[PDB]
């Protein structure tokens, strides 16, 4: 609330800054009797052009005044184009209305046609208001001017209040992201061994459902400048991206081993104490494994010199030596009811997953390397 | 686009209906000099107060309407009781701004506190207008009546071409989606084991992702009268909802046994060949009663006098019969590489989650009797 995201206490304060400046502009000038009852545009214009990032406010910022120049336009054309007709100027008045609502309502029920969508609003807005009111071109044009004047200070005092004081980046964002999620699959791998051999689901639940905020993350900061430990204009941040997407593949083998512990076929206890020992060693190994890989990713440093896959490969080999060498008490062999037979095979499962798990760990391993030296990391 | 739901195709024309009939409104009246120029606001109202279900904007329109009246009655008096502070009235009136927007902006950033960020919005616009213009509890209500008009035309226009020309609800979605649900699992459960035998994805990932949707649908449809096969006062709809998320606990067997077939350890072929019959029985077995049970659904018919879980279970006991004759090709038995060893095991685990999906089938009968039950199916 207060102290789980600081930057939501300094982002508000920046808004309500914002407010008191505009007001006090106002407040500056002379009695104009026409500068204080346009002011509810400056207002809306202030609230409506924040943006919690840098990168999403450029972003929303073009996009808008482009759509908003090319809608005005073709809005103050068509509705001249539209008094040269002759007698068949009120039947197209009132098909042209219809048409456009169509069209602009078409054109927002599909996700893949959004960037289009603002501008199509606009268009409607304006070509039905100067229809329905009798303006002319030259009687539009001055209450354009007139109540632009009052947006135009609201833009800038918003982009001026935003860039300045306190910015807030994406990249940073998407780093720390990245950093979590290594530590909430290290947080979830020990707590699935645990809750087996005991007689862990924020951690693979939150990497998996971290895809579209990557890549919303990805989007608005490929429109951001050089900045701080992030010098360069073509900075690699699909990079970054890969890593997380290596990472859900094995957070995937810890969903499985964690629904295992829910199933209504279970194993006995004293069938599945036989192997506690050789299970800790790789689930201790692994959360170790990816804590070191979070933290040099946290660091900006490069591998060293010495293989860091090699613990986690030796516990799996001793854990298949166990299995193989006592594989008598997972299937019943006298015969070369059915829920006795069938719930011994569960450990046969739970091993295969967690080797499963071992074996995928190569891929993140191999995109780290590669991000390091597309980012220029510091040596060791 | 035009074939994939033919409903976007009428409510977008519902929309220019209605739009086309405020225009005609506006035409209608008299040479109004002042009637013209405010045109802007029914336009506006128009395109704001349209809703796909009816439900949803039953919901929109009763909160909007209260946080309305509460935001406009309160800044209305917090603007007169700041004309008797004394002196302190400009050092008042520049720090109420400032916390204003810092509270509409807090309110804002939270997902918990969203049925109160209208309300303060409009609160925040009205209070910071009044006190900017310079204006006087009589010389805002007159704008206030004077701009009220044609936004009341623009709501009760938007309000009765929605209620009477096509109405759509969320209900008839709801039951859609059901149907949809048990259609994608039992397509999907088939191709996982084509896909193991042979030497997907679109119906274990759309059921899982289905709770927000549903729970929405829901909650829009509370706010629905009776209509059409859904004749009551107080019809279950948790009841279906439970029915969804009793399935969503098979999808996930599902999605382990098609995330088996993408691992880096494979058993081989030769091996895998021996189940063949066994699996088939079973994939089909289980997808027949998916099948049936949707079609039920569909038809809001109760179950029959015969049992429809014992064709699966007799099947699921012969896969259990012939694993337990053929253990000796998943396991090394002569010592009671480590890869030979690991890759035999993956038929036992795909063996195992196959009886684990079975053995979570009765739940979902369950459920479809209790739905049964409190809504009154007809008997078959
Ligand atoms: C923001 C409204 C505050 C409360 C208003 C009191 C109720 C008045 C009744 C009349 C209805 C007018 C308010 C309805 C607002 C439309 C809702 C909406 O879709 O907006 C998105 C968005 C609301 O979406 P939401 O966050 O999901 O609630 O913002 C708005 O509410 C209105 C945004 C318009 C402000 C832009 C003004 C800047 C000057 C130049 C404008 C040129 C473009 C004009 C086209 C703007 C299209 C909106
Ligand atoms: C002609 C150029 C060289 C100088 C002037 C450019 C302006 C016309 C542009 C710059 C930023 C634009 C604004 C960018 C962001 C917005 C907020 C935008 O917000 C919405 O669209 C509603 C909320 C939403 O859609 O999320 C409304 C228009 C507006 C004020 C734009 C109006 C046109 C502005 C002032
Ligand atoms: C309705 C008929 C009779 C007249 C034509 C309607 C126009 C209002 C449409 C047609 C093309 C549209 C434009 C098509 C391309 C763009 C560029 C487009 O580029 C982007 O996508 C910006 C970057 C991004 O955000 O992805 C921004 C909006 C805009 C100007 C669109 C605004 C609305 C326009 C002018
Ligand atoms: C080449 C140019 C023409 C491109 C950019 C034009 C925009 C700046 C236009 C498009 C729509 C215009 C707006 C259209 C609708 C209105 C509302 C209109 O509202 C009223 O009805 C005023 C009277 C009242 O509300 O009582 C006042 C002007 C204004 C804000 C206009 C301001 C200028 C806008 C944003
Ligand atoms: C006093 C009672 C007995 C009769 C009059 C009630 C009206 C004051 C209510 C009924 C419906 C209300 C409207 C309901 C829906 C909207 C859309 C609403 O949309 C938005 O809030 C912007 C878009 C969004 O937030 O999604 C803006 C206010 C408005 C027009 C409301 C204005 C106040 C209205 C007309
Ligand atoms: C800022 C300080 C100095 C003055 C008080 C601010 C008000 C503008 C707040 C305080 C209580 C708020 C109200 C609290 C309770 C409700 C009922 C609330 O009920 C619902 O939740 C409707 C059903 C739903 O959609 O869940 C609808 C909005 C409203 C009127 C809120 C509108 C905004 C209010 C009046
Ligand atoms: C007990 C009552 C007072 C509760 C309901 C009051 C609402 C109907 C009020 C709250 C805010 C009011 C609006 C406040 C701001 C405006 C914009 C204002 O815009 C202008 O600046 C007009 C001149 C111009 O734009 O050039 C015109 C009146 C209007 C729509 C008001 C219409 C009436 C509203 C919606």
């Amino acid at each position: 609330m207060g102290v789980s995201d600081p930057r939501k206490i300094v982002f508000s304060a920046k808004i309500g800054l914002a407010l008191t400046i505009v007001a006090l502009l106002i407040f500056y000038q002379e009695p104009n009797p026409d500068l204080s009852r346009y002011s509810v545009w400056a207002i809306l214009t202030v609230v409506v052009v924040f943006e919690f990032t840098i990168g999403a406010t450029l972003s929303k910022g073009f996009n808008r005044a482009l759509g908003t120049l090319s809608a005005g336009g073709l809005a103050l054309g068509m509705a001249e184009l539209s008094t040269l007709f002759g007698d068949w100027e009120e039947i197209f008045c009132t098909l042209s209305i219809f048409c456009i609502g169509f069209l602009a309502t078409f054109m927002k029920l599909y996700p893949s046609m959004k960037a289009y969508e603002y501008g199509f609003r606009v268009f409607l807005l304006t070509y039905c208001y100067i229809l329905i009111s009798g303006f002319r071109t030259g009687q539009f044009i001055e209450v354009a001017i007139s109540r632009f004047l009052l947006i135009a200070l609201g833009a800038g005092v918003s982009l001026g209040v935003n860039m300045f004081i306190y910015p807030i980046w994406a990249g940073e964002d998407l780093h720390n992201l990245v950093v979590k999620n290594f530590m909430n699959v290290a947080t979830s791998l020990e707590g699935c061994v645990n809750g087996y051999l005991r007689c862990v689901y924020k951690g693979y639940r939150s990497a998996v459902e971290s895809t579209s905020q990557e890549e919303s993350l990805m989007s608005f900061a490929i429109w951001e400048p050089p900045h701080g430990p992030y010098k360069s204009f073509n900075y690699p941040w699909k990079n970054y991206v890969k890593l997380s997407g290596a990472l859900k593949h094995c957070a995937f083998t810890v969903m499985a081993l964690h629904g295992c512990i829910l199933s209504e076929i279970q194993a006995p206890e004293e069938r599945r104490q036989v192997f506690r020992q050789e299970l800790q060693r790789v689930g201790v190994e692994g959360a170790k494994l990816l804590r070191e890989l979070g933290e040099k990713v946290k660091k900006m440093e490069k591998l060293g010199p010495v293989d860091l896959l090699f613990e986690v490969h030796l516990a799996a080999e001793e854990l298949q030596h166990k299995i193989d060498k006592k594989s008598y008490l997972l299937v019943n062999s006298e015969c070369w009811k059915t829920y006795e037979s069938a719930s011994a095979l569960s450990l046969a499962t739970f091993a295969s997953l967690l080797i499963e798990f071992v074996a995928r760990l190569q891929n993140v391993v191999d995109a780290f390397k590669e991000l390091s030296q597309k980012a220029n990391f510091k040596e060791p």
